[PDB]
């Protein structure tokens, strides 16, 4: 499997190799303010990271992933739309070559400069193979990123990402708190989705905050000096890593505030 983002091998042509990537609940989809209803059935959101354990920092030639010990209840995500518990496994971030473009969810179609999504899957399932083949098996937040201010709990992620340079790269990542990365509100907007990448599966409620967090252009800079390619290849940025929006179909956004 050779996908990717460039002309050649990107999202235009998974489907190809991935014939789901023109199903009923893909993601990522432009959020309408207008159309998306309040539903007060929704429950109130629950971000318990305070016991988060990071592991490592991968390079995975796509993005760059911060990976977490999900083997106990840690650091789980609750309430919201969301029946039962999940674990954190994961997060990751996708964003442009210009701060004009980098987000995969849009906003009455305005692109943010990147969005970073953290990844929960479904303890009922036992583990996350095992959840991304359930419709209900993964919860993942969804933060925009707008320049402006720095974000201090982003800079220590800035910092290690010279050490992971190229895909297969991976550094220790030790007592990283998730928490940081957090805006001051957790109102958000929820659908049905599915995975942006390949394998494309449709296993996501989607949890997308309204409140975007402000990093600095010194921060996201710094993103874009990554690569995507592996050491000794053909130097290829790691930018504009995003999918764009796909139908909505037969599916309703629900807001957690009026
Ligand atoms: C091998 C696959 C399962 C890895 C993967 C994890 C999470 C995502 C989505 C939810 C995302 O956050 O972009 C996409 C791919
Ligand atoms: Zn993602």
């Amino acid at each position: 499997h050779h996908w990717g983002y460039g002309k050649h091998n990107g999202p235009e042509h998974w489907h190809k190799d991935f014939p789901i990537a023109k199903g009923e609940r893909q993601s990522p989809v432009d959020i309408d303010t207008h159309t998306a209803k309040y539903d007060p059935s929704l429950k109130p959101l629950s971000v318990s990271y305070d016991q988060a354990t990071s592991l490592r920092i991968l390079n995975n030639g796509h993005a760059f992933n911060v990976e977490f010990d999900d083997s106990q209840d840690k650091a789980v995500l609750k309430g919201g739309p969301l029946d039962g518990t999940y674990r954190l496994i994961q997060f990751h971030f996708h964003w442009g070559s210009l701060d004009g473009q980098g987000s995969e969810h849009t906003v009455d179609k305005k692109k943010y400069a990147a969005e970073l999504h953290l990844v929960h899957w479904n303890t009922k399932y036992g583990d996350f193979g095992k959840a991304v083949q359930q419709p209900d098996g993964l919860a993942v937040l969804g933060i925009f990123l707008k320049v402006g201010s720095a974000k201090p709990g982003l800079q220590k992620v800035v910092d290690v990402l010279d050490s992971i340079k190229t895909k297969g790269k991976s550094a220790d990542f030790t007592n990283f708190d998730p928490r940081g990365l957090l805006p001051e509100s957790l109102d958000y907007w929820t659908y049905p989705g599915s995975l942006t990448t390949p394998p494309l599966l449709e296993c996501v409620t989607w949890i997308v905050l309204k409140e975007p967090i402000s990093v600095s252009s010194e921060q996201v800079l710094k993103f874009r000096k990554l690569n995507f390619n592996g050491e000794g290849e053909p130097e290829e940025l790691m930018v504009d890593n995003w999918r764009p929006a796909q139908p909505l179909k037969n599916r309703q956004i629900k807001a957690s505030f009026k």
